[PDB]
């Protein structure tokens, strides 16, 4: 009880995840899919809905086509955006915001009307009596019950990363890069084409995006690991589709996620993980490198991949000093770490005065929240 | 016991020692070093300090901004100097300063207003029963239990000198001289880019400094020595920074050291220390000379490069006379001789009436300190 | 040199073949074999069991037509291996133990495809030399050019890809199944609205006759169905070969919009003015100026009456409005592919990459995806 | 007068090249080569692996931009052997043989930066004779003086020196990270706030460009953030390439205030006009007098408008309001290093200070360090 309950919600970007403060675990996953009907639509008293947003999408996705409004991070619909609010504060977690502090989370370097606007909405349409916003990166240290590290939080949507040492951030150290876990299930469809397989439809991209979470691996070599496929056919596994004709990947399984490393396969300039991390240690002071290489911090849902820790770890002492210790940290818990930490965060007595109020809100505006009171 | 115990503070200038009078060692050594934070600060729930100040500093100067109070031997930043004063009081010693008297120290030649302003704060702020001010290079003969002889105090604001004869001093044949052991660590850092090295944070200045302490030498001849390194690299060592990235060391060894006998390095005009401490002695009477060229004594921490002795007699005999003998005292202790004599003197019996007064500085004021009790 | 290189353009329902350093194709004849289907009485008539390229045309009203690749991909090899021996010692005559051939693919295909074709050639046919080469890449080499975007759209598929200053951007290719095939059975669906049935497959020719002689594609789509909705002025008449005439009315420019409406079938993706657009704002920002102004046109399916005029005007809706945009349609379309196959063939610094006998027998039919492609 | 001597300024970025005893350089170009970056289809093209200069700015869509110095260091030595034969033949188109050529170099340098260009020159090339200069002295030999003080800020690093009647003060001299490089990279990051990314190598030269035509310093910061808040008569427009203009608004200003606040990025050093504050306290009381009266600006990165007004305010708030304060800005800039350059290098008197290939051989490469510098 204590009548306060604040509100935790976590967009993203293709999962929505909600709950209130205080809480172990989200009481509300879904993802952030909004249809529309695509044929003629025949037949009388079927009494049928015009738009579905959430699971029902999902589960009706043969007939009408899916459509994402958050990308890279920054909202661009902002119709289909207060459908989706609408959806997890009524439907789901059935709940009245008249009554109820939300807190809400943003990337870094995003552009500034992004917070606006959604300021405005939260304050005129629902009406709540306070909020905040936070960046996702710094709540997955609240989680760890940590103070220093370097955290990479690798998503859907963006990666990026940022230091902290003993409770002061760097923001000349901060690193953003596009990469993320959208152009990973691109690829495995272009180079699915080359075994047989067609798959165009949006609704299409669910069934690729499947076999991703499934197969897909990360070897710990990729010159030798290539020679061993070549010759042998251990490293094939079968996957069902959901009319049948099942199928089978072979050395695909281990080229998707191996983008990260190589972002060359697609097109881009930049460098890998595992380079981007290194050139933000060698960003900050000299004395502070020593404890940001042994609390490095996986956090997010495309860092789950099987044999990425020890991946991450042989590419890392090849370019630090061969004096120091390297390791890295990776919860049993990685999808909901950022909501952890920010139901942690929402919860302490000295939190409760850092809350952006409706009267500052009319007073000052929506510009209020690039203020002290971010 | 006995209910007296006097107190003895050295402050120096970016080292303090402190402790009790009547024993063998100071209790307390850290830094006079006062830390402002530098970056953002995120994070919640951490409750840390605005400013640290002594040992605390040096552990966190990654993040923070390391500045010094007292410059050259004078106090620039009074607010600074209350900080400290209260953390080797309370914090360190911890002892209620109203019923201890101290002892206190000031280098010859200072303005005036600096003498005033110290006893304002002990007698007013820390309300002290009595207290007393010395000069450095007097205490540095009552550790080595003698009467006569010409004390070269160098430290690290300022380097100077005093001959004393059978309890008589001369004030008419005190030198001063600005190079100090601060000079020395910004000329090391200049040097140090000609092979590559960039060192210019000011918490970067503490990672110079360590390797002047380690490596640094006093040669015996310059101008055959550096033809030695120019051939054989048998004058180079290693040292490891902090994070790795070991580094090399080659003439710039002996060289930074070189500038107390030669100043034009740096642009100054004055002579060395060996002809500053020639012309005292000729400043003196005739035939108290003898007595004084065979009782050179050196004190202060930036007297302990290796083979320092050695060539301060090589070059003080090409001046003197060939007839009459020089040598040089060096006690294996330097850096505490100053405090050793300093506790040996609030032992005496005879001293317990040239204390201070509360009585006296309320009748007369802060003037009282240049009267006939200094 | 004497080497007398061929050439050859397999495609999907059209046979190019020919020699290297002429000017145009001397064989041309459709990929299609037919099988006898009714009782065959008679004695004497000394008869074949099946009859393949334009023996087949002929004969269509008693046999079945059957092609043997579908959107590109070649799915009956028993078949293919019977068209390719026509067109060697039939129709070209000449024997392949002296004579090296170049053979085209299409983008993004399986890649068990080019390995059959290898074995085939090396094995069956014994020919010294081979190669495949990419059909839109050679269409660039027709027009003596060096930079732009090529949309080749055939009877299988279209494809799409941007070439700036001979280096290529394999990350901005984009496929589309639609293609002629689907325009002529589209045409058979909106003719029963008038009452006419076509269901044979030896009708299928029919059909597509009309549609090369009469459809064409309107600059705009609302009103032009308000024009034709009232007056009667843009209706043809077309004379079956039995006889009993007919009339087009608003089907004759319906079938080629659904190139620019996809939805018209059931796909979902966009038409062909978007998809072009798409691969150009997925190059560079600096180099998309003069892909702009260097958009070539080839293949079969684009030589529709007024399709230049609507792709500039959808184009420059989306482009900004200060640069200029042109495309460039040559007089000739269909065998712009095959001119550039036969220009390629006879450059002196084109002799070092063919694929030799020596290196077949040494690595396999893998060799095909090394550096020599 | 078969002489002729050669003047080159390396730079960060730029290079200027040309003979001695003329007005203005001959080449100039950036010190850029670029590598291809993507497959490379297409025959008989006969297309170079590698280029440098000029040639690399037109066609730096499909290749990557690399810059062999850096904070005035060299760092890829197989890089600048490359350029320095670019512009001795191709475009100089001169032979080095008979030609003594003449160096600049920043202070407090690596001491192995010198000897390694002495190296290249006398065995790769053979020049006859050479010598390296200080670039901040050589300013003061294009303005015909002989005191004063010389803030000369490019691409890689800024630097100070005061010179009083032709004695310099080597322990008054000051050296700051922060240039024009540090101030592009600044302008990319705070670009993002309004949605537009360049993260590309090629795309760092579109933002380089917009700071050079569209920014400039502001008296002051406070209020003119103020009105910058408020009213939108402080925006322009910028058009790409491609087009999608674009506006600027308060960030117009922002980026050149980094020189005088440098903790935007982190640094923790001071801005430039406290660095040459104590570069004037640090010399002799009675000299202090000529050097304020005296100030010398010079380098690219000083032709922002307004930045004489500023520096003009910052100094006399922390100079005795007693003496005069003025700053010589003269119209030409980016070529001052140069213009001192060839007129050093025509002076009778200069011809014995050449470095002879006879001195290089009898004592090495250290030859440079010794009174011959
Ligand atoms: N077990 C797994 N293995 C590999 N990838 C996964 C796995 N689980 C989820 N993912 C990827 O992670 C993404 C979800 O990331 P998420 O944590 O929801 O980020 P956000 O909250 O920003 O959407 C999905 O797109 C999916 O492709
Ligand atoms: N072993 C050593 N060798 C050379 N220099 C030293 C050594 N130890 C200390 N120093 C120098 O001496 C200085 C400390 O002098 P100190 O005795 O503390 O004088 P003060 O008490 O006036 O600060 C430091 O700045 C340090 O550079
Ligand atoms: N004049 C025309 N107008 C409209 N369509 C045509 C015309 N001529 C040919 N076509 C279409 O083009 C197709 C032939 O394309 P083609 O160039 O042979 O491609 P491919 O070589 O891949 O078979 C035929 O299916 C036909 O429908
Ligand atoms: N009009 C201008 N306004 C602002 N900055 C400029 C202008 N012109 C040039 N610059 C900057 O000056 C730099 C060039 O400096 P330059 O004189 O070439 O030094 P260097 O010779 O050491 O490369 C470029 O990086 C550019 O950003
Ligand atoms: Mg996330
Ligand atoms: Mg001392
Ligand atoms: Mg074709
Ligand atoms: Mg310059």
């Amino acid at each position: 009880d204590e009548e306060t309950t604040a509100l935790v919600c976590d967009n993203g970007s293709g999962l929505v995840k909600a709950g209130f403060a205080g809480d172990d675990a989200p009481r509300a996953v879904f993802p952030s899919i909004v249809g529309r009907p695509r044929h003629q639509g025949v037949m009388v008293g079927m009494g049928q809905k015009d738009s579905y947003v959430g699971d029902e999408a999902q589960s009706k996705r043969g007939i009408l086509t899916l459509k994402y409004p958050i990308e890279h991070g920054i909202i661009t619909n902002w119709d289909d955006m207060e459908k989706i609010w609408h959806h997890t504060f009524y439907n789901e977690l059935r709940v009245a915001p008249e009554e109820h502090p939300t807190l809400l989370t943003e990337a870094p370097l995003n552009p500034k009307a992004n917070r606006e606007k959604m300021t405005q909405i939260m304050f005129e349409t629902f009406n709540v009596p306070a909020m905040y916003v936070a960046i996702q990166a710094v709540l997955s240290l609240y989680a760890s019950g940590r103070t220093t590290g370097i955290v990479l939080d690798s998503g859907d949507g963006v990666t990026h990363n940022v230091p902290i040492y003993e409770g002061y951030a760097l923001p000349h150290a901060i690193m953003r890069l596009d990469l993320a876990g959208r152009d990973l299930t691109d690829y495995l469809m272009k180079i699915l084409t080359e075994r047989g397989y067609s798959f165009v439809t949006t609704a299409e991209r669910e069934i690729v995006r499947d076999i991703k979470e499934k197969l897909c691996y990360v070897a710990l070599d990729f010159e030798n690991e290539m020679a061993t496929a070549a010759s042998s056919s251990s490293l094939e596994k079968s996957y069902e589709l959901p009319d049948g004709q099942v199928i089978t990947i072979g050395n695909e399984r281990f080229r998707c996620p191996e983008t990260l490393f190589q972002p060359s396969f697609i097109g881009m300039e930049s460098a890998g993980i595992h380079e981007t991390t290194y050139n933000s240690i060698m960003k900050c002071d000299i004395d502070i490198r020593k404890d940001l290489y042994a609390n490095n911090v996986l956090s997010g849902g495309t860092t789950m991949y099987p044999g990425i820790a020890d991946r991450m770890q042989k590419e890392i002492t090849a370019l630090a000093p061969s004096t120091m210790k390297i390791k890295i940290i990776a919860p049993p818990e990685r999808k909901y770490s950022v909501w952890i930490g920010g139901s942690i965060l929402a919860s302490l007595s000295t939190f409760q005065q850092m809350w952006i109020s409706k009267q500052e809100y009319d007073e000052a505006g929506p510009s209020i929240v690039h203020r002290k009171c971010f």
